[PDB]
């Protein structure tokens, strides 16, 4: 019943690919890597860091919800889903980085750097600018990293109001299955598809786990790669 994360193996995920895979089984306490060395090493966290950014957002009031609306300035950017209003919870969904790139510049510097010490987040070095530094750019985490802060979301021990934590699950939420929800976020080095990652956490009827896939390739790919092995282990079923 009960997926024991110290016997599996994800070789064949990455036989084309470099990359870490990290899961962790809440219930038991126990974490599986794959590639330790790249699970240590600290990398641009890309759109993940939506993550952070809507949960100081939101516990700091600089967006109302969910559905904070701001508008679309008309400019034609990369992505067609880009190009059009959007609130707290589609630019995650889309990840439109405009919006989170306003949501930064209100919650502003000096905030920001005390939030990431608090939340023991990589390298907490924004110097890259505060609508910048998490785009390939200053700011670095490694997997293993991304998944400490990720279970402390899931387990609901950060420092941020209850409603807060769970209005950023939902909109985290992939699939809501029978049987299963999965929350995850892609990140990508759009600047030439060559960073990927997919980070959050599944919720079984036989327990919790976080993952974090990271890789040299798109978020898509880190996505698929992420999907492929909750399907091969049973807990993405129905």
């Amino acid at each position: 019943k009960h997926l024991n994360v110290s016997k599996m193996n994800v070789d064949d995920e990455f036989k084309d690919t470099d990359g870490t895979f990290i899961l962790h089984d809440l219930q038991k306490d126990q974490t599986f890597v794959y590639n330790r060395k790249r699970a240590n090493q600290r990398q641009t966290p890309q759109s993940t860091f939506k993550v952070v950014n809507a949960l100081i957002g939101l516990q700091v009031k600089a967006v109302r919800d969910e559905y904070d609306v701001k508008r679309w300035d008309g400019v034609k950017r990369e992505f067609e889903s880009w190009n059009r209003d959007h609130t707290l919870g589609s630019a995650m969904r889309e990840s439109a980085i405009w919006y989170y790139q306003a949501l930064a510049r209100d919650i502003g510097e000096e905030r920001m750097k005390t939030w990431l010490h608090t939340l023991s987040y990589g390298n907490e070095d924004i110097s890259g600018g505060i609508d910048q530094f998490w785009l390939q750019s200053s700011l670095t985490i490694s997997p293993l990293e991304q998944e400490t802060f990720l279970e402390k979301l899931a387990k609901e021990e950060l420092p941020f109001d209850k409603p807060v934590m769970k209005i950023v699950k939902r909109m985290m939420i992939q699939e809501e299955g029978d049987h299963y929800t999965l929350y995850g976020k892609t990140g990508t080095r759009l600047t030439d598809m060559g960073l990927g990652w997919f980070v959050g956490f599944i919720k079984t009827e036989h327990g919790s786990y976080v993952f974090v896939t990271n890789v040299d390739d798109s978020g898509t790919k880190a996505k698929n790669i992420t999907v492929d092995i909750l399907k091969k282990y049973g807990l993405i079923t129905s």
